[PDB]
């Protein structure tokens, strides 16, 4: 269900059309436990036109690869061979986020 | 004693000086019953430079604090929060780590 700014607490889908530099986001962790969470969101880039991944969203699989104990190089490797259009299930974690950034 | 790759079957102390972006290692488990597993050493990293780890190292503590039954985010927290250098006992369980990780 929502949490309290509006967005789903639970594993959402979210559907991004690859542009000319990429997905548009960055992503730290993957490394001490720590998941695969967005960290920024490029201005006019296609995440951003997209407007549903937040800072603090954990990226738990894409296209059928999970990515909840991947190491940070697997995550980059897995994002970069998506493809065009790329499924993305996020979790929002802003707390836990926090926590370890 | 020494196990049958030069590694020690009991639980071994090992401490590790923080890098750049942590410890070099990466770890699994912390439900179901299943404890925490190291499943990646990172190339280069501290953890691989120390030599003292390895994948299927149960980290059975961190600084004092039992891990043997936490979550898998409370032992990433116990990981993130423990300092530059981090005092680890871990117990190497190659065999039960492929039966988990199956």
């Amino acid at each position: 269900g929502l949490g309290e700014e509006d967005i789903p607490r639970e594993p959402r889908r979210i559907v991004i059309h690859r542009g000319s530099t990429g997905l548009g986001f960055n992503i730290v962790g993957g490394e001490d436990g720590e998941g695969i969470f967005i960290s920024f969101i490029l201005a006019g880039g296609p995440a951003d036109l997209s407007g549903e991944l937040r800072k603090g969203d954990q990226i738990l699989s894409v296209n059928g690869v999970d990515l909840r104990n991947a190491s940070h190089e697997q995550a980059a490797i897995a994002l970069k061979n998506a493809g065009q259009t790329v499924t993305i299930i996020a979790q929002y974690k802003p707390e836990e986020y926090s926590r370890f950034e």
